[PDB]
Formats: C-alpha cells, sequence, structure tokens
C-alpha cells in the first residue's frame, strides 16, 4: 500500500526487564521501517484494559492486564509499507512455541504470557491503538535520509 | 507443559573447531532457557555408538562416530517449557539444506555429515541421554532470577 | 556513589537518521544501567539553546542548535552507579577522531559536529539537563530483576 | 551435490548505500561457503542489461537497469555445495514482503525494487553470470581451512 | 611467549545469572584462544576459599565467598599464547568502574563486587587455580584447525 | 581536516581464512567510512614485496612475503576524514599483544605475523599502496546517501 502507514508496537514489561529494549527497535531499525514516536511508560489499569477491551472474556485477560501493569513500557509507532503485517511477522506468532527463529519472539520469548512485545494486527486497530497510547503532538515528522533507497 | 522439562543439547566436534560455542549458546540463552549442566568432553566411542544406537545399521554410522571422535564435544542440559521441540526448532532441520536461516544449521551449516549440533528428538530420548553423558552431580540446580518474566 | 544516580543521555539527530538507536540503547542497557525515561522528540530551537547556554560565545554554536534541529532526538534518562562518569566513557571522547574504539563514537562518529549523540558531563548538569528535557512524570520509577546481580 | 558448485552474489546499490557490505558477506561467510571472487564496481549499462536480459519485456526493466547504475554494486562469487539454492533461501523471497526473518531481505529490505542483494537461480545462470561480471582471473583458487570441518 | 600457555577463567554467578556465558565465551573464542576445559559447577565453601586464599585478611573476603556460591559458575580453561595476560586485558579492570568499553567489564558490569568474570592474574596462579578447579583428565587435548593461521 | 583523503585497507590471508571479512568491513562501514575500491586478489610475490619495501632487509621480511602469498587477500580503498589515522586506531597496535579490545587485532589476533589485517601508516604511504594495489578505473565515484548525517 502506502509507505505512510503506521503501526503500535509496545516492549511488554518482560522484554524490558529482560534487557531487550535495543535488539528490538534494532529489528525494525535495520528493516527500513521509520520511528515517529517512542516513550517509555507505565500506564493506568484502564488504559491497558481498553487496549485489550477486544479480550475481556477470556479466561488470561485479568492476568494479561496484571502483567502489563508490573513494569514500565517502551510504545513505539513505525512507519513504513506495509508496515502491519510485516511487524507481525518480525514479533512472530502470538506464542512463541510456535514462532520461527529469526523472530523477535522465536529468539527470546516462551510462554505466550511473556511473549515480550505486542504489535497491532490491522490498520485499524493501529490507528485505534495509536490514538489511545499517543497523543498527536507525540508523533515525530521526519524524512529518512534512505528514503530513495528503501522504497522505490 | 512443564517448565523443568530438560533435553541435551551437544555441540558436535565441527562446530567446536569453527569457533561456534559462544553463538550457540546465546541462541539458547537469549530464548530464555536455563543451563543445568555443560562440560567439554571427548567422550570415548563406546558412549557415542549408545548415543547413536538406533542408528547401528546405517551406512553412515562408522563415518558418523570417527566424526564425533574426532574433536571435542561440548555436551550440555538446557532446562525449559518444551525445550526438547522448541530447541530442535533452534537448531534446525538436520540436514542443513532444508533448514531455514534463522537457526543454528540455517545460519551455519551446509552438510548433513557437519550439522555443528545435536538435539535430543523426545522427552524420553532426553533423559537417556543426559543420563548417559552427565552424571547425577553434574547437573547444577539454581533459579534465573528472571524466571517470572519467563514465565507466566 | 549511590546507585540512584541518573543521567541525561540524546541520541543526536544524526545518530537517529543513520539508525543508531538500537545499537546505543544496548550500550547501557548491557552495561546494566536502568533506563527511567525515555522519549523521541523535536524540541523547539530555545530548548536546544538553553541547553547548550554554556557554549553561547562558541564559533560553532549557530551551526550546532541548528544541527540539533535538523532531525528527531531520542532523549533518554539511565540510572545507576556513577552512570554521569561511566555514561560519558560509554559515549567516548566529545571529539570522535581521539575517541577509542568500542565506544559509541568510537565506533560509529568522525566529526565533533556529528558525534552521533550527547551525555551530561556532571551530576549538577545531569540534574539540569533532565529537568529541562523531561516532566517529572515521565520518569517511570521500577526495579530492575536483576539488581542485586548487578550492584552488590 | 558436488562442493565446487558456484553462484553469483550481488550487493545492489541501494545495499552499499545502506552499509550492509558486511552484514551481508558475513551471511554467506558464516554458512561456511567460500568467497573466491569479489569486486567493487559500477559496470555499464549494457553489462546491466545483459544480466538481466530475461526481464527485458517487463514494465520495469527500464527502471531497473537505470537504479542499478545508480550507485556501486559489490559483486561476489560464493563457492560452496548447493550455494545457488542455498544462496536464493539465504537472501530471502524475491518481493521483501514476502521473505522470512533471518534472511538478507527479511532483514534489510522492504521495496521488491530495493531487495538491496541478487542472487544465481540456476547453476546454468550462475555460470553465464559469473562469465559476464568476472574475468576468469579474477576468481581466486583456495582451500578453506576448515573445508574438512565444514564438509564429509 | 609459548603458545601452549594456559589460564583459568570462570564465569561468576552474577554473569551466568545475566545471560552471559556465550558473550563471554566469544570474546576468547573470536580472539584465536584454544577452550580446553569447560564445566558448569557449583564449588563447596572451601575450595572456593582456596581460590581467594590471598584475600582471607581482606574484610569482603567472607562476602565474597558467599555470593560466589550463590550461583553456579562456568568455570574454564583456555590455551594461547600469552592467555593469562590477554585475557586479563580481555576481562578488563577489576572494578569495572576504571575499565574500558570492549572488554567484558567494560560491556557488563558496574560493581567491583559484581564483575562478572574471573581470571587467573599471572602463569603461576594460573596453575594452581587449574589445578584447584579441574580435574587433569577434564582439559581436552586437540588441535585448531585455524591453528597455522593463529600463530606464525 | 579532508574528508576526500583515502587510506589502503587490505585482509590479510589469515583474516581472510578465518572469516573475518563481514566483521572487518562493518568496522569502517559502521564508523560512516566510504567504500571507494574492493577486490579480493592473490597478488605476485613482486607486489608484495614492494608494498613491504621499507622492510627488506628485516630477519621475518621473506617469511611475511611468503605468509602473504599463502592465501587471498582483501584489498580496499576506503574514503574519509583523517581516514588513515583513525584506520590504524580502527586495526589496533601492530603486535595483537599491545592491541586494546575494541580495536581489530584486539578482538581477533595474537600474534604479529597473523595480525589480520593491513592498514596504511601515512597519507604518502597510502597514496602509493592505492596505486599499488588498484588500478585507477578500479575506484569507484560515488556519494553516500548520509554524507551530510556524518560530516557537518
Ligand atoms: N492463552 C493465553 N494465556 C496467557 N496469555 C495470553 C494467552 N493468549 C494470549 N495471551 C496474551 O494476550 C495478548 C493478546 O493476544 P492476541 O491479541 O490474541 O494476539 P497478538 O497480541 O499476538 O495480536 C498476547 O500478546 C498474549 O501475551
Ligand atoms: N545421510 C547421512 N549422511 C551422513 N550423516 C548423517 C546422515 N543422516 C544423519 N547423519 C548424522 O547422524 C546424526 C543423527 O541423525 P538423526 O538423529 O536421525 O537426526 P537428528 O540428529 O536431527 O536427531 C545427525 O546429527 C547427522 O549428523
Ligand atoms: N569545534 C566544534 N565544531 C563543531 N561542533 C562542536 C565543536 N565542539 C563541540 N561541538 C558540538 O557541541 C557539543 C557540545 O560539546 P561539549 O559540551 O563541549 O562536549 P560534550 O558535549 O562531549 O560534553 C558536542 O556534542 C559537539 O557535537
Ligand atoms: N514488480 C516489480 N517491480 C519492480 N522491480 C522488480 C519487480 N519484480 C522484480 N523486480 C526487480 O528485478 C530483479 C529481478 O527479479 P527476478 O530475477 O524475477 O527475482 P530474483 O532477483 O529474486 O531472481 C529483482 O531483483 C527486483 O529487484
Ligand atoms: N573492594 C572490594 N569490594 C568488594 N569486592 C571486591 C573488592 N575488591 C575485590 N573484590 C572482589 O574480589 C575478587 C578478587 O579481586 P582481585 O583478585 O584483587 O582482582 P582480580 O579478580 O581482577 O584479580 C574480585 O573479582 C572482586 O570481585
Ligand atoms: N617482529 C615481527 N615478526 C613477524 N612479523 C612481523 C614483525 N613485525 C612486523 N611484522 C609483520 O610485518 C607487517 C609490517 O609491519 P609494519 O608495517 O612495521 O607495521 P604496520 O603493519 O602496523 O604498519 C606487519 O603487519 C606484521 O604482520
Amino acid at each position: 500500500s502506502m509507505s505512510n502507514e503506521q503501526t503500535f508496537i509496545a516492549i511488554k514489561p518482560d522484554g524490558v526487564q529482560r534487557g531487550l529494549i535495543g535488539p528490538i527497535i534494532s529489528r525494525f531499525e535495520n528493516r527500513g521501517f521509520k520511528l515517529v514516536a517512542m516513550k517509555l511508560v507505565s500506564p493506568p489499569q484502564s488504559q491497558l484494559e481498553q487496549h485489550y477491551a477486544d479480550l475481556s472474556d477470556k479466561p488470561f485477560f485479568k492476568g494479561l492486564v496484571s502483567y502489563m501493569l508490573s513494569g514500565p513500557i517502551c510504545a513505539m509507532v513505525w512507519e513504513g509499507r506495509d508496515v502491519v503485517k510485516t511487524g507481525r511477522t518480525i514479533l512472530g506468532a502470538t506464542n512463541p512455541l510456535a514462532s520461527a527463529p529469526g523472530t523477535i519472539r522465536g529468539d527470546f520469548a516462551i510462554d505466550v504470557g511473556r511473549n515480550v512485545c505486542h504489535g497491532s494486527d490491522s490498520v485499524e486497530n493501529a490507528k485505534k491503538e495509536i490514538a489511545l497510547w499517543f497523543k498527536p503532538e507525540e508523533l515525530i515528522s521526519w524524512k529518512s535520509a534512505t528514503f530513495d533507497w528503501v522504497y522505490e
């Protein structure tokens, strides 16, 4: 689609505690995507329950929210062509037992409840998650010096 | 299912000769598995033949045994949930021709007779290999400081 | 001194454009320091002139401010024992021509006007830079799961 | 099947511009393949048109040749068993959207027109591409010290 | 001066706990030194007190032995020309505050009591430490395939 | 001073044999220097003797020449401000015993007769070595997409 597509990527509290902030950012950075927003944050419980509002009936919802509250979160917005779908491919399968080596979860995660990172699963959910986690002023506008070498 | 499942991972003499001990250990270390036993050994021929007992009448058996005798072996025991199956996924296909990049054999190996590493193919074979290569006191009991961040 | 000492580290616009956000964060992360605040920001010219207010009489001041405005900045606050002095050691000499390999500038920078990163040179300047760049609510409070293994 | 098979790998101008010469070479070097020829060249227009002669009727042909002329190319010849097929697997799918993480394009590329690298798709085309890009005297004959550890 | 010199390198419990076994081994492996013995052990109290016998009058002696007992240790014997002196340089200064980036402690450690690794400080002390931590049968004799390329 | 200063960097046969082409290129590539010429060559004895002409009556001259003939050499020309002096700093001390970790020889070499790489010691010697190893048309003229972010 368009090279200005954006997605929401968040390093979960287990990824921060295990020192994976650098490696995870390098995966998207080396792929050619543009970081337009990033901040370390500890959101309230109500925001995390809204982020996972589609899973409010799951049995693991209560444990998921409390685990997302157990530490800081590195919330990011990455911009690039097909960055939503490609971003999920970089993260790996939701259950890292089903993820392939070379992906984030395939290299670092074991339990589905401790899968290190989060990524938007659709363009519409990406826009809803970006507006939920970031203010419009936190989206930084700039052009990469190698844009014409990453994109045709 | 059980987070205390154990598998036997061994760096074959070609992996030792090519300076791959560090990177191979980092594959399991960065994934979140616990190293409970490790030693550099040059095991006798009988132990290696007992290790590959199910392949005694294979055409490549004699060559496999002498090649496993041609250099030191880094024998390891890794502990973690589904470490047996996931460990095999980390190693890649037995023939690195069929292995995917991002795995150990997919990044370092070419020939099936020089596939760099070994991994237990099942839980029962893992217990038999662990008892064959390691004495019980050589398995170290300890608790990882990030156990609760790797497992839910 | 105290293990709660904080310093201000910022990835300059040249470091962001060249894709060094991941590697730089990994230097402090692998050393054992705790990231307590981080955000991607494009500060106004007045804030950057206050950040370098001690150099308002330098001939390179006008070019320094405009260069700091040419792209986004990854502003960070790292916490750890002697993190101010050790942080400068990790960055390297101000002129990367005088920096040693293994440091950030020793591995990535050439020109002093394009030295990729910034670091506070004293505890007092660190407190002034932290309050200048970050709001008090952006400092996230948490304890690393390996704190007792990094510190005695 | 034979260990003396050769393929032509070429780092495209976008790969050179984005500082990927080192990492791409390490992918084949760490796998066990032998570098027998390499040079940084800026070939004439007629050479690139012959390289993609089978795509002369494609609508993107003129733009492909023009973009391949816009910068230097790191032309290489790698030798090893099944190096053509395995080399293609290391590069990843032609469209980086379909490429897997762990491959070259899966880690570094996004656009099909900016897939940073090229590899021969067959042994016949490899010989034709090697004869087109290299003089026979530029292929260096040597024996790797770890040959007997890579191959059985 | 002789290439058969041996030193004792030991990854301390904090190094094991922080997932640094792989990276530390790669430091010596990539330099050209040969691993002739390695094991993951949890030594008794009397062995650690003999290891630091020269520091029995230090005030931090009791705490040092207790902390060295609090987790597993990766005991290693590396062989190479001037491996004792060069090994100390690779580890870095005893106090990580004085260590340089690029060394093990300069990249991973902060506290003197948590410097993640140990190395023999002399050839005489290396022989004493090797005889204390390893049985003679645990030192594997082999010839590196790149020996004639590491040494003249 | 001049950003178009050029130096001659060559990977010696031991560096090629030990699979160090990728990492060595990344040292100069990540620092921000521009690769303008590169080729894998097996130069004749006379060229190598002319390269080390100032050492003709040294005791190690004959051994140095035959060792430089024993394998392929990756000859390169790198361009950048103070690339000659900084390039030598990246390589480390001639005797890797005296070299610091973080440099090429400090991370990969042990013996002075096997110090992996070569670098021009002065600007005038660089011009003489570049003309000795490379034809003028083999030097590629191009502009890095991040030139204005590496240099002020
Ligand atoms: N069975 C489970 N047990 C515990 N946690 C789970 C389970 N399934 C999903 N989760 C957690 O809930 C989050 C939401 O998962 P979901 O949105 O369905 O997939 P994804 O987050 O990969 O798009 C996941 O990131 C995962 O950490
Ligand atoms: N056709 C073959 N030729 C040579 N060696 C082989 C062949 N098949 C298997 N081997 C070697 O024998 C070992 C045992 O193979 P097997 O146990 O069947 O696969 P895995 O090691 O993946 O469990 C392999 O690691 C491989 O190195
Ligand atoms: N001579 C110079 N020319 C251009 N820019 C300079 C020069 N000296 C310093 N700078 C820039 O001004 C910034 C402030 O430098 P200074 O505060 O003196 O050292 P540091 O920032 O390393 O503590 C530096 O980060 C550098 O990028
Ligand atoms: N639809 C397209 N649009 C733009 N460029 C393309 C397209 N398809 C292929 N190319 C370019 O043409 C080159 C030749 O493609 P092809 O030979 O079919 O794939 P491969 O290079 O993987 O063998 C590719 O490397 C790619 O950069
Ligand atoms: N002042 C101190 N406080 C706490 N621990 C110390 C102190 N000095 C040394 N140690 C510990 O004792 C060990 C032995 O120190 P020493 O042998 O003098 O240095 P090295 O281990 O570099 O040879 C060190 O590894 C260090 O962990
Ligand atoms: N004493 C020695 N013994 C063996 N080889 C040596 C010795 N001194 C130098 N050499 C080799 O000769 C080459 C030329 O040395 P020299 O030019 O003086 O240092 P540099 O290569 O750092 O400029 C070195 O790269 C080294 O490999």
